[PDB]
């Protein structure tokens, strides 16, 4: 029976069997007040403390959020959407700690992603148990607000601020820094990771000032803040917020009462009117996310990682292959999971118009005729594999290497990764590679599990991706030293080496994308 | 009559001639509870206070410990050999100060080596008053606990936690921090030297976080941590302690139930079992030494050093010219120290299965042929001199320098000797050459006094050296700067120059055994 | 009336007219016990408290010494010997403030030189006053006790431990630390200055851990520690103590009774014998000087030096055209200040034997060897010139260059200079050019009294050198920024750029005497 005293109040954990030795898990422990009632919209307020032993056996209430349905039955979907109850009451988080009972254990720190709409830190995916069994490392991951619930913006406005969720994160952090001693954790070792939104997220509390005492360094898989989804502007925050206003019936003169009546709403209500917020979306649309709202973020955070204003420490960023065929098939049109989507270049066209639906014919045109120079034979996939590598590089790809090189301009070492291994288990059909969200499943080292069906050269793969990111946390270096690997070489500005995750051979690569990203960082912009 | 205020209480000292000038010796002063009935096995406690003057007049009780047999009556062997009652009651340290008392003296810290399984501070070629005399630092030296008694390990439970015996320096450590100043010591000039299994603790010491700041700097004699030898697997660590239970008939099923157990047994009983806790040993066992145990070593050490996780200073590390000799006539085939032990290619080849019991035949023919293309008259001492060179190069040699690579590459200043002069009093046979632990005599000035029949040429090179280790210690350069003596150059990554210590003419070269320790370094692992 | 609260209690100053305008004097104000009776031979004692107003109008004694009476009624000697009262009574130091009281300023400390056997605080060159008028810094100088009275030492005994003077100056430093902000000195903006042994003072505090947080930075004029007559070795300090003491009848065998018989002699006693505790002087002796103590000299001084053990601070460093040729006229053989010193070889010869007393013929020949190759007209001043270059080269100007080398090599700013002008009312004759202690006056800034005799180009070389050294002590960089003047340029290894200070036209040189100093540096310490 093992229990932990933390600042406010007692905990008990349960014990697991993994790999012949024992994890402990403290799942659920809350870390703020519910977020209900007057609350709602609101930042996170603080834990009152209590006395007797809060059992955290198992996982807590996932925050309120739409759920995916368009494949319902499918574990490819499914897998992702929650698998605690929705409630609005779900500020709590997770900590596994190795047995016994570590002396001064680095701290991994997950943030899910979702788009800032969905999430939860208890899916599969992300169970903790596995990296802290076999690196001895304690992995912590926190439920954050989602959707209107966590980012409305009424910006300057206390009663809807913006950013709760992004402050749901923080106060996480906060819990961290004053309790996982107790634990066995080194609060002054700790790395953030997260992957998608919670890979922007990540990149986001580089730039607060308030999360800069909170951690050490910095993970970010498949996600930046400079990704074109990641940040919501002033001006269409303030449109989201009185749209979703008219659509609930709560249109009013002063500010204060429009929240106060979206106070009254069933979470329901507020759920079943975010996608109508926007005039036209994409499957890419994130309605509620994070702006510049002078307080988590002081400034455009374009011009904070431009001009050098940013927690001066290490990173790891990566991007997998086929980051943009996910995508495809939530409405991209002659796509399909149940066929080879072969498509036209009518059909590529029309893809476009799906995907940039504010932007000019001309800015569309451009597109299409910087990716469909072939390169040559015809080749019937051309087009499908094009729409992928378009949606894939300008919103995933290119920006995490534009992030990786300003920031490694003012003086840190960064480390950037290609994973390319497209996992044996993959519900997904082939067509889509090596998708978004599917190196997930290595980082926490799934594959290390036997009895799980993965080949051995996926074994081998994880092992070796959760050495390096544990020796990223505990040493800023995420070299795989013991076993004659290659060695992963800082990326510089100029040179731009990257390191090659795959089961075959580990290489150093130069200038990821080179030609694609001039195109979507120097030229798309302006369109 | 010398009295000295302790945290603890008085010490009594007693005053020694010296060179015509007087040096005060504090011998066996207690820094720890003795670690006797149910503290046997644990870290060292600390110590509970006393009232009343502690008499510090003699050598105290040295650890228990088998005893090396093989030659009796020889000085050769039976020098090393602890010269004080053997007990578990064995946690006492000497202070040599400078008559009169010096008012902020640096400290040397001397930790023996004995392969973790023996060793004693209180033999005659440790005698730190030559030092303390002739150079005006504080000498201080610690007994800690060897063998079962001092590494037993059954990682993670703190009944029988590992690194006993490097805690119990570590404690002796702190002793010199809070107390050193009452003596004159300077407790921010301090610096570990330690030889054999000594200097591979001395290493350790640099990758302890708890130790960091209980020293500034580091000399290595003769060992490192990277040797073959110097630490014991988690794997080999529970096989060895379950094989001790088996042997004393202390197999239980709750492990803390073996230790308590273990805890009920005679220390003789544990002594004559150790021995055999492993299938084959070979002259080289280190059956209990350090293991990684999550406390004083969190992570393998190999990965620290490569990922620069130690203390930031300056080293001095060195090696003797025939490092392996003395462990040949520990059973070799056709060695002798009362011959000259001329072998054939047969006995080369049994010796070689001898030293390396579970190498593979491959492993054991790349050994044979990386030593024997002479080079090239046939030279009956041809295979001799080999095996001497393969125990030497692969035990000590190559892991020191390979060790002083790796430290110099994270920007501090290493120096590197190679010492090359044979005793003139040496007992061992000449085929043996520079023995390992025969620079050690010279270290503690022990041919200054010319009442013991060394040669003149002899007592230069010791004055010399004593003077190089003083201004390692107070000043972090091992320089002999009024003589006109050789220059001694940082060893870099790239140059690798190192200073050879001789009797006739100091000099600078590079690249120490750099053919051999290729062999060893990056061929020899993969086998 | 000026009245300043110190921590030991109220001083009255003195108003003074300096160049129409006011300096504020306070002469004499005591800075420890008089050291007297049961404290003679002994480090200084703090100051008890007073109250009531200590009155600090006139020049306190200067401490006991043997007077120059080789020249009686010649100002160019009688200027250098006391002008108050002799009295083992003389503690005391003098602080000179610009009027109006400045808020923040500078503070310069000036040691006065004397071969540590002679000297005092209140010598007209060393008058503060014009110093504080014109660049509005505050001046302090110091009496400190002179010969066996003030070093005498059998070392590690603290009745006579050693260093009494250099100590006596220490406390002064502390004084001003403590002090000095009541005068309107700041404490963080200090620079000592010192000629001579005055100088050589100031390169040990350079070196005693005792002194490191005194001062800010400091100047050197002619004298370093390096210099050979600048340190006594303990074998010749113990010999002169107990020859002292056969002298006096104070031969005992307790050595605390020889120091005890030692202090009931009368002063003029242990005066009377202090020439003849060496069995050979020379005019350069220095019977009673700096010691390795093991308290305010840690080691020898040549050893710190060499591996940078000294206060990383900026030096401004100097010597004279003709530093030998004043001890000439003391006892060289047909040397005379009142003709022209024409002599010969056989008078030259002589003169080495007069200098160099304790070294071999083959020594005096190679100094005879380097100095007389000419150059080549014969040049009856030939030998004559020879031997004030071997005296000054050797005991000044090499000592200063290499003090200025090594130094530098630790990475801070040095400067040096060349003086080469000698003073217009020089007593001295022409023969003897720019001797030794003749820039002390343009330093003090006696040549701006137009009142003085001093010509026009004097007052603005010594305005000039004055506004340097204050551009020292404020800012680290002995510029004059105003006048078009020559920069200064840093010494460094490898060019050794100096600049010469002269009436005419500063120039930067490089490698000052390279030729001679090869000799002196390299070659004789080893004959
Ligand atoms: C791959 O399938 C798509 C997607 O839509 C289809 O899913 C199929 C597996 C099948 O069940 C089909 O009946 C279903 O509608 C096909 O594109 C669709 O085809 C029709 C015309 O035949 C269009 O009018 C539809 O609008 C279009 N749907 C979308 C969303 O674009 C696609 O042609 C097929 N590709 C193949 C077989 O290569
Ligand atoms: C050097 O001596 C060895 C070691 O063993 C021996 O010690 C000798 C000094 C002598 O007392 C001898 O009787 C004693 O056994 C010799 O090797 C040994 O020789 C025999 C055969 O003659 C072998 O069967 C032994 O096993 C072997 N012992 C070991 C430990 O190997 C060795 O030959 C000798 N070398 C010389 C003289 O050059
Ligand atoms: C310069 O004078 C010296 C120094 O000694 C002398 O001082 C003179 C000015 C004069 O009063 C003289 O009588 C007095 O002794 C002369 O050297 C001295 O000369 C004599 C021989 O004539 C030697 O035997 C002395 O020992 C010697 N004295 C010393 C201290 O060396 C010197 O010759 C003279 N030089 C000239 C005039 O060029
Ligand atoms: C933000 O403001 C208006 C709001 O229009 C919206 O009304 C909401 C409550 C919601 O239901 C949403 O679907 C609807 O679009 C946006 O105006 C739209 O723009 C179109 C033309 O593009 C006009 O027809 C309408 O005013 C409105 N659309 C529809 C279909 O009725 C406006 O585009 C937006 N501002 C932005 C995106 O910057
Ligand atoms: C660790 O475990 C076993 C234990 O075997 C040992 O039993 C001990 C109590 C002790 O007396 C020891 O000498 C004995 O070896 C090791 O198994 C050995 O391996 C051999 C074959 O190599 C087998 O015959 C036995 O199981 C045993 N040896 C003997 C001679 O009986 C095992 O090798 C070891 N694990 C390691 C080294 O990783
Ligand atoms: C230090 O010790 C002796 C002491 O000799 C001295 O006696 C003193 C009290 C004093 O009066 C002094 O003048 C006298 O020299 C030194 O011995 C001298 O050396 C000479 C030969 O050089 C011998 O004749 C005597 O022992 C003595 N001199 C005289 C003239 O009587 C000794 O040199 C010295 N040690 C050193 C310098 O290292
Ligand atoms: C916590 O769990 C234990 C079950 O072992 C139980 O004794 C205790 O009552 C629980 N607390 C609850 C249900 O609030
Ligand atoms: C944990 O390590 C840190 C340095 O990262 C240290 O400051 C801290 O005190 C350690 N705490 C322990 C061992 O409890
Ligand atoms: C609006 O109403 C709120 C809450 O009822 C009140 O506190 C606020 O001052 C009002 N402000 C304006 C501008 O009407
Ligand atoms: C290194 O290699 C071993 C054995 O060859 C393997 O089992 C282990 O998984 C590897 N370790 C890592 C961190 O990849
Ligand atoms: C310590 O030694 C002295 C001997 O000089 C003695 O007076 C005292 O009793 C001793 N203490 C013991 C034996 O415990
Ligand atoms: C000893 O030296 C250190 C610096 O190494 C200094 O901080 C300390 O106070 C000194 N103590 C003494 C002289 O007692
Ligand atoms: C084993 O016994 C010990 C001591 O008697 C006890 O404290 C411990 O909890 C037990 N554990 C197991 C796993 O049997
Ligand atoms: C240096 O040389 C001297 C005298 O030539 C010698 O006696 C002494 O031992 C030497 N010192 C060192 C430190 O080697
Ligand atoms: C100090 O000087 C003044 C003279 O103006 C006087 O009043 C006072 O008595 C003096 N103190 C003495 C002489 O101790
Ligand atoms: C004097 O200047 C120093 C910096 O050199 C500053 O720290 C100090 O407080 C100042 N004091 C004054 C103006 O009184
Ligand atoms: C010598 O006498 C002194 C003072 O009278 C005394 O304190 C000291 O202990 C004595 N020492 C020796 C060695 O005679
Ligand atoms: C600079 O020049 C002026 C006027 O030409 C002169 O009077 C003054 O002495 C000079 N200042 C210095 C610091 O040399
Ligand atoms: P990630 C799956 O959180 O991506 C955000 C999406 C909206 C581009
Ligand atoms: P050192 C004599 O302590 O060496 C250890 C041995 C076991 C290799
Ligand atoms: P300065 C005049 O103090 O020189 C010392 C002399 C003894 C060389
Ligand atoms: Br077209
Ligand atoms: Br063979
Ligand atoms: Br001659
Ligand atoms: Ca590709
Ligand atoms: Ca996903
Ligand atoms: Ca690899
Ligand atoms: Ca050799
Ligand atoms: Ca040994
Ligand atoms: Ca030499
Ligand atoms: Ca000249
Ligand atoms: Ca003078
Ligand atoms: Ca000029
Ligand atoms: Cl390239
Ligand atoms: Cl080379
Ligand atoms: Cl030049
Ligand atoms: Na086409
Ligand atoms: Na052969
Ligand atoms: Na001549
Ligand atoms: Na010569």
């Amino acid at each position: 029976d093992i229990i932990i005293a933390t600042k406010n109040g007692k905990v008990r954990g349960m014990q697991l069997t993994v790999f012949g030795g024992t994890v402990t898990a403290f799942l659920g422990i809350p870390y703020a007040q519910p977020p209900l009632g007057r609350l709602r919209f609101k930042k996170p307020q603080s834990l009152t403390k209590w006395s007797d032993i809060w059992n955290a056996t198992k996982y807590a209430n996932s925050c309120c959020q739409n759920i995916d349905q368009s494949f319902p039955g499918f574990h490819g979907s499914e897998m992702w959407n929650p698998n605690t109850d929705l409630s609005e009451d779900c500020l709590y988080l997770n900590v596994w700690i190795p047995a016994p009972k570590p002396k001064n254990a680095t701290v991994l720190i997950w943030i899910y992603g979702g788009g800032f709409q969905t999430g939860t830190s208890s899916l599969h995916v992300y169970d903790g148990k596995f990296l802290a069994r076999v690196e001895r490392v304690i992995v912590v991951s926190m439920n954050y607000r989602v959707g209107a619930l966590g980012f409305l913006a009424l910006p300057g406005n206390p009663e809807a601020p913006g950013n709760m969720g992004l402050f749901d994160q923080q106060l996480a952090l906060q819990w961290v820094q004053k309790n996982i001693a107790a634990f066995g954790g080194n609060p002054k070792s700790v790395t953030l990771f997260g992957e998608s939104a919670g890979a922007a997220s990540v990149s986001l509390h580089l730039l607060s000032p308030g999360s800069h005492s909170l951690f050490t360094r910095a993970i970010l898989q498949s996600g930046s803040f400079n990704a074109p989804w990641a940040v919501t502007s002033l001006y269409e925050a303030r449109n989201r917020t009185l749209n979703l206003a008219k659509l609930t019936g709560c249109s009013r003169e002063n500010e204060t009462e429009i929240i106060k009546c979206l106070r009254n709403k069933d979470p329901q209500e507020i759920l079943l009117n975010e996608a109508f917020v926007v005039p036209y979306g994409t499957p890419l649309s994130v309605n509620f996310g994070p702006t510049v709202d002078g307080d988590f973020l002081t400034d455009m955070p374009d011009i904070l990682l431009e001009l050098g204003q940013f927690k001066k420490t290490q990173i790891l960023v990566g991007v997998n292959k086929d980051e943009g065929t996910a995508f495809l098939v939530y409405g991209a049109p002659g796509f399909s999971k149940d066929n080879n989507s072969i498509i036209t270049r009518k059909e590529f066209q029309e893809g476009l118009k799906i995907f940039f639906p504010g932007v000019s014919e001309f800015g569309k045109e451009s597109i299409l005729f910087h990716y469909t120079d072939w390169v040559d034979d015809q080749r019937p996939e051309n087009y499908r594999e094009a729409l992928g590598d378009v949606v894939g590089d300008y919103n995933f790809i290119c920006p995490a290497l534009e992030f990786t090189k300003k920031f490694s301009e003012w003086g840190n070492n960064a480390f950037f990764y290609y994973f390319e291994h497209r996992s044996s288990k993959l519900p997904w059909p082939e067509w889509m590679g090596v998708m978004h969200g599917y190196e997930i499943e290595f980082v926490f080292g799934l594959p290390l599990e036997r009895r799980d069906q993965y080949t051995k050269a996926e074994e081998i793969l994880s092992r070796s991706i959760v050495k390096r990111w544990a020796n990223f946390a505990k040493y800023g270096n995420p070299q795989e030293t013991q076993n004659q690997s290659t060695s992963w070489p800082v990326f510089k500005s100029t040179e731009q080496k990257y390191l090659t995750l795959n089961t075959e051979s580990t290489r150093i690569m130069t200038k990821l994308r080179a030609q694609q990203c001039r195109f979507w960082t120097s030229f798309f912009p302006k369109v």
